[PDB]
DNA sequence: AGCTGCCAGGCACC
DNA sequence: GTGCCTTGGCAGCT
């Protein structure tokens, strides 16, 4: 056990999984942590069992923790970010390598999805646009330069790696991603004057290569992600809507639990990565939208389909690698033969889009022939035992096959001659690795065995033999059962050289089955859900007619209640007054959203809606630090196109600093700013805005009052509310008549004032 | 879908289902030979708790069994995994003897473990109590009781109100929660683990006392002070009735009940419990509260002990006093007792396992340990001048003859079970002695015979050995077994190698065998005598135990309050809190900067504090620290501070800032009286401007004038600083800052009157709010300014 | 030292 | 009187 120790310095930072038996045991400062994260005890020993290792490594790995088995050698790494084996991946979730690095200038960005090879880069300018984009991708592991000086950006992040300053030069990372990709220069992919961005791709690809020691032919290209394409939402914002991760860390209540009924799991990867990049471009939008109401007939007949295909990105990757196992072709197979039915359908569709993604689906016809001869219906997990390669397919094999068999025939008609010839009924033949081929006679019955068998082992209530004739069948079958498992993995590898040089159009397909899948879920969504199609118009403006929020509505079996919104230049920003209760809040957030999904090409939970070019969305609707730290960024950073939900600023302080401050940030957004503001507010006083300055206006939230309780309602009004209901809610709570009476008193004092 | 009517099935299946039937909800494990097993339904469950195989063994009335299992000796890994997601098992074991028993073997389930049941090292945590409980609704209130069946301690209590209930639940916080069929509050209990609808019958009252008293061994229960406490009682009876259940033994150990009155200690609520970080720090860690900073007890049932104490403060003058003369007398003595006091080790829980014959061999010799640190103990506590400490010093004991008993029958190191022996010591049992003697025949046997069988052979590859499936063996290699001697009976073959079998061999194999077994179950039987012997004395051990844990307790606060610098406070006969230089003793470590000390006189007089101050200023740590401080002072422990008067509080009441706080608001103006210690915590919400302002002004003028409480009462709302004016008892108190400049600057520092200002603007301004806006609040702030 | 597979002891069934 | 079967231990082969 002392060699353990010297082997550690060559993996210092990384968890070491060494093998003691059918054990992993760790050691010294690596257990305490280990056990830490993976709910084990510590004796410094701790360690899993090697039948389940691979929970015990996709649990460490999901925690940002790369891991070193060691059998004798360290034989097998594992990185948090460079996975791609389906037991460590999480089925519908990207799973992102970064790197960012820092300049003077600013900050240089890189993500590799290292299964779908999906090879994105950017170039944030200042702290809060680099802390928004580690939210929206969420790496799950982190290089970063060891010069990186903003560190407080990244600093409690699972899976960072703290790299050298030399895997960000700019040339050595130039040629190596010209290399990758077998160009001369990236001006073809966008980014070849982009350095900064380049730098962060050249450290991560360079690391990817290591962790993987292998070529990865399906990381074929980059992509920059410019500012000005996006709607850009800070982390606060992403936040507060809840677009894949509710505000308590689940999942569920939340706009993607909604709109994400894809049948792939590819396509659930991909819907959630445009719900978080909205873009400004309505072109691509316009033909997303025209995509999606082109399949609203035909949603029945492609889904069940669809859900066939699987997740062929994933599985194309495992071919890459080369590490795709035989249920991965035969995955791979199966959705082969789903691309002729799926082409058939789309062939009608009257969309010059939906028709490129039938182009782009492929059909694939040599390759899906080809595993139909080579496997079976359904192999088992790995080749290590074959059994995979389908008769037929090879006559060698075939042959090989045929003698093996001929020899257990034999071996069970030998069973049958022994039983007849010695007249006893619990003899029979097995075999084992111990002793090979055996004879076995009962304990009882053992000593009639005949005088020509040789004893080999005493069992507790049987003994065994061997003869002649049976070693020399065993030769048989060992030999052929072997040299036939030799041909399959040989055959079973050629598999490989034949799928792989139609790698790059099958990435396609599984890509366009993807969006396939996403549009077609958009469509159905919308035509379940009764959205309409947003239209979009030049100047900035929200124009809503019986709009809703897109998860409450269909997760509260109350009633929702449909609001309309009219913003435009002329009409920028709402005083929204009235109990809260959730309702002003809600009324906000579906803005921001319906804005969102608009934005993103889906249809909407409204009537109608018209809206104009926003650039960023804010939302503010969640210490008094917090409220105006976020309400500085939003000051400091809303152009007039932008979309700005505001909820009750003020709360927190004094009556007068709050009022003072609420009223200053509403006249620096509608008098100096612009955006299109809903500014949710208490403070009655605010509702004396619109005259005192134009293109602002007053609604409200009301309740009525019944019974022995208080309908908060749901619905905004024109005007300003002329109700409160803090005592109202007092009384039904419990607080003592006298002093309701009490503060009621109070209340007509201090408001008379005003 | 078959039908599986009793007289379809096997008789195996017969006996299982009748003994499933009995517990219908719950795991059963079900001794099938060397093997737990689980069967339908349990059995498919099992394989997905603890991941084993679900496979199938026979079809009984036509249909076929899922089956799963483990093996016997590792049932506890097991019973380990379930404990811990709430999972009770019934244990059922075979009775009988296989070979005189026709049918299947008798088997009755002989314990069960439940989450607030387990008594065992490994299923339990050293620090942390695990109590198992009962909770019961009337028209009229709560009853409740509460068992920790690792030390007997069995309290009932009656709750008036949904809040002390849900102060009760999460202070004494149950693995487990047996609750009445008919109760109305799943508010309280929905939601909590180990939850245990039981059926109303088990809460009736003549039931009740029928099982206590029957426990106890009494008449009636008036000597427990219970006897008055129907409500609680029908708890007490329904967890009674439920811990016999779960053990099937005696419970010599749970020998008294004892009632929580509201009077005899500080009735904290929800709220309060949660922001004074007691055990649990305000995300769920125990990292930096109360606790971490004071727990640095030796024992684990001291450690136990302390966070009850820190948990119920308690309101007996006299108590508290005797406890402050400990933490007095000791202080020099810390350092020599506290080595000593580790060395007795967790004997609360060892005793539990004693009661219930549980205890292993392990448990026993730690037992003779704790014995062995007693006149040591008790020589380190005479010298100390002090009757409280002479007290424990005497219900501690020596027990110098449970002592001998432990160092003569048992080795030094013995192993976890007695299930293979080697526990018992030589010279405690002259048969034992003798049996093992006969059975070691191998110190040279074995050894002569192979030697001398070698040489008389001629077949130097002749080795003797025991294989555990065919016994003892001569073994020859396969090359000179054709030439081993005629009178070799061949007894197993293997690949290489032929073993033998001869007359002398086999008589060794029998002498061998049979005295190794005769050995065992003497030993076993001299290891259960151990319990019988031990078991008279339980008492008196008892009330060894709990000195011991009292006294890590006490001489832990006297060292927590000589390097921490604390000081005894007074206690006075009218309501009031004078601090003098006070901390809050938690974020004064935390903090790597000196902790600015602060004052508080509260009076009738001077009853009420409105706490104006910045945000961030050092508000709600204020009124934390003086909870804190009132906390400590009811423990009998030293204090934060240079000097502390306190007087009487019978509870605490917290609102830290909508239809929740409204009630969270009432409930204090209900139950709030002149004795209470109240801090609202910038209350108020509305939803308007003046709305929820009116609320906190009626609501202190409330508590100022018709409740008489005393208050600190932290706030936004500059309005309320008028409120001294206006009100009798009502004063302005303000956490000074220093605009002064451009910056912040937060003094930490209380100071009288209202403040100079709000800070709002300043705040907003260090938040990053652009410039041109912050003053264009400033041209509005002088604009509202100007009205009075 | 590592991998394979008999064995523990109940009871049902032929 | 052989059948059947969980999991963990370690014997019996390399
Ligand atoms: N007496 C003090 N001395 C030094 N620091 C303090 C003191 N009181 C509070 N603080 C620090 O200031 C922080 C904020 O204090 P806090 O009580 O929350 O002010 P407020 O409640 O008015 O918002 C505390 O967490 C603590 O670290
Ligand atoms: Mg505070």
């Amino acid at each position: 056990m002392q060699q353990y120790l010297r082997l550690k310095a060559q993996h210092p930072e990384i968890l070491l999984f060494y093998r003691m038996g059918d054990f992993y045991e760790l050691f010294y400062d690596d257990a305490k942590r280990a056990s830490q994260l993976l709910d084990i005890s510590l004796t410094p020993m701790a360690g899993i069992p090697y039948h389940a290792v691979e929970n015990y490594l996709a649990k460490l790995v999901n925690q940002g923790e790369s891991v070193a088995i060691c059998e004798r050698k360290v034989v097998r790494i594992v990185t948090p970010g460079t996975i791609s084996d389906e037991a460590l991946l999480q089925e519908r979730q990207d799973n992102l390598l970064a790197a960012i690095w820092q300049d003077s200038k600013g900050f240089g960005y890189a993500t590799l999805d290292i299964s779908s090879g999906r090879f994105r880069l950017s170039e944030p300018a200042d702290r809060e646009t680099m802390a928004a984009e580690l939210q929206r991708t969420n790496p799950a592991e982190l290089l970063y330069a060891e010069d990186f000086a903003e560190m407080s950006l990244i600093e409690g992040r699972r899976g960072l790696r703290r790299r050298p300053l030399w895997e960000f030069e700019i040339d050595t990372a130039r040629q190596q991603l010209n290399l990758q990709f077998g160009t001369r220069d990236l001006v073809g992919f966008g980014v070849e004057n982009a350095p900064r961005g380049l730098c962060a791709a050249g450290c991560l690809l360079q690391y990817a290569k290591d962790t993987q020691r292998t070529t990865l032919p399906h990381i074929r290209s980059i992509t920059m992600e410019r500012e000005q394409d996006s709607i850009i939402m800070d982390a606060a914002t992403r936040r507060n809507l809840e677009i894949t991760q509710n505000l308590a860390g689940g999942a569920e209540n939340t706009l993607a639990s909604v709109l994400d009924c894809t049948v792939t799991p590819m396509g659930s990867r991909m819907l959630k990565r445009w719900l978080h990049m909205p873009v400004r471009d309505t072109r691509v939008l316009l033909e997303r939208q025209q995509t999606i109401g082109a399949l609203q007939d035909f949603t029945a007949g492609l889904q069940p389909v669809l859900r066939q295909v699987g997740d062929l990105e994933r599985i194309l990757a495992r071919l890459a690698l080369r590490t795709a196992r035989p249920r991965d072709l035969a995955r791979m197979r199966h959705a082969f033969q789903q691309l002729p039915e799926l082409r058939a359908q789309l062939e009608t569709v009257d969309s010059a889009p939906v028709q490129a993604l039938r182009e782009k689906m492929g059909e694939f016809a040599e390759l899906r022939d080809l595993l139909e001869r080579a496997i079976i219906d359904t192999p088992p997990v790995l080749v290590r035992d074959g059994g995979v390669i389908a008769s037929g397919y090879n006559e060698e094999l075939d042959e090989w096959r045929a003698l093996a068999d001929g020899a257990t025939d034999y071996l069970e008609r030998l069973e049958v001659r022994e039983r007849e010839r010695t007249g006893l009924d619990t003899l029979k033949v097995g075999f084992n690795a111990v002793h090979g081929y055996y004879i076995q006679i009962s304990r009882g019955q053992s000593h009639l065995a005949p005088i020509n068998y040789m004893r080999r082992q005493t069992l507790k209530n049987a003994e065994r033999y061997i003869i002649p004739e049976l070693k020399e069948y065993e030769d048989k079958v060992l030999t052929s059962k072997g040299k036939a498992l030799a041909l399959e993995k040989q055959l079973y590898e050629e598999l490989f050289d034949l799928l792989l040089p139609h790698l790059e159009a099958l990435q396609q397909s599984a890509s366009a089955l993807a969006e396939l899948d996403v549009l077609v879920n958009l469509a159905e969504r919308a035509y379940t859900l009764n959205y309409t199609c947003p239209t979009f118009i030049d100047k900035p403006g929200i124009r809503i007619t019986e709009g809703r929020h897109p998860v409450v509505e269909q997760v509260l079996n109350e009633p929702f209640i449909a609001n309309p919104l009219n913003l435009s230049p002329q009409r920028r920003m709402l005083i929204i007054t009235g109990p809260n209760m959730g309702g002003k809040s809600t009324y906000m957030r579906q803005t921001a959203l319906i804005a969102l999904m608009a934005y993103i090409g889906s249809y909407v939970p409204a009537q109608k809606v018209e809206i104009g070019p926003i650039d960023r969305i804010f939302t503010r609707v969640g210490t008094f630090m917090v409220e105006m730290t976020e309400t500085a960024n939003i000051l400091h950073n809303a152009t007039e196109y932008s979309l700005v939900l505001m909820d009750e600023i003020g709360r927190g302080t004094s009556t007068y600093d709050g009022l003072s401050l609420a009223w200053a940030c509403a006249e620096n957004l509608a008098n100096k700013i612009k955006a299109l503001t809903l500014f949710a507010t208490h403070y009655f006083e605010l509702t004396q805005l619109p005259e005192k300055m134009e293109g602002v206006a007053n609604v409200h939230l009301d309740a009525l009052e019944h019974g022995d309780t208080i309908a908060f309602m749901h619905s905004v009004q024109d005007g300003a509310a002329s109700k409160s209901y803090g005592l109202a809610v007092a009384a039904l709570a419990g607080v003592p008549k006298e002093v309701i009476k009490r503060a009621r008193q109070k209340l007509r004092e201090l408001e008379s004032i005003s």
